[PDB]
């Protein structure tokens, strides 16, 4: 599955730099200039959507009561139950994405760095499992760096 394949990339890598600071070194593969310029991406957007959802993201954090692995594994069905319904745009992805990085910031301040893996596979199963159609559509990665580009 290349297109879950791409987004687990990027997905993971962000949310991996967002908790930890550290930059994967490691080649990304098919469609890897794509995929850099979609990490490059999410490090401007990505920080910016946090800052500016702060207070709801605080409290949609403390709501969810993530303390281990077994928490992080109950987030899937939520994702599915919410982000299922509407209408998608590439706002509501970023944001998807930005969260998952706000609670892998959160995971490695509760020493559950283990947890930030299993976070970003369930976050990108949920993207692509729900909106595969939509990102066809929008022309996936490639879409997503045009929107943002600037
Ligand atoms: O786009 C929506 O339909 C939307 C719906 C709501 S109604 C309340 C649902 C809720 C969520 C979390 C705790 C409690 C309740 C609130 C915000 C919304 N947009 S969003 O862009 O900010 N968003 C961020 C939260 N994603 C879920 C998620 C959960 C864990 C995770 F690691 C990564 C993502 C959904 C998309």
């Amino acid at each position: 599955d290349e297109l879950y394949r791409q987004s687990l990339e990027i997905i993971s890598r962000y949310l991996r730099e967002q908790a930890t600071g550290a930059k994967d070194t490691k080649p990304m593969g098919r469609s890897g200039a794509t995929s850099r310029k979609a990490l490059e991406t999410l490090r401007r957007v990505g920080d910016g959507v946090q800052r500016n959802h702060e207070t709801a993201f605080q409290g949609m954090l403390r709501k969810l009561d993530i303390k281990n692995e077994d928490d992080v594994k109950s987030l899937s069905r939520v994702m599915i139950h919410v982000f299922s319904d509407g209408v998608t745009n590439w706002g509501r992805i970023v944001t998807l994405i930005s969260f998952g990085a706000f609670v892998a910031k959160h995971l490695k301040t509760i020493n559950q760095e283990s947890c930030i893996e299993p976070l970003a596979e369930s976050i990108t199963d949920v993207l692509v499992r729900t909106k595969r159609d939509w990102l066809v559509k929008q022309r996936g990665w490639d879409g997503f760096v045009e929107f943002f580009h600037v």
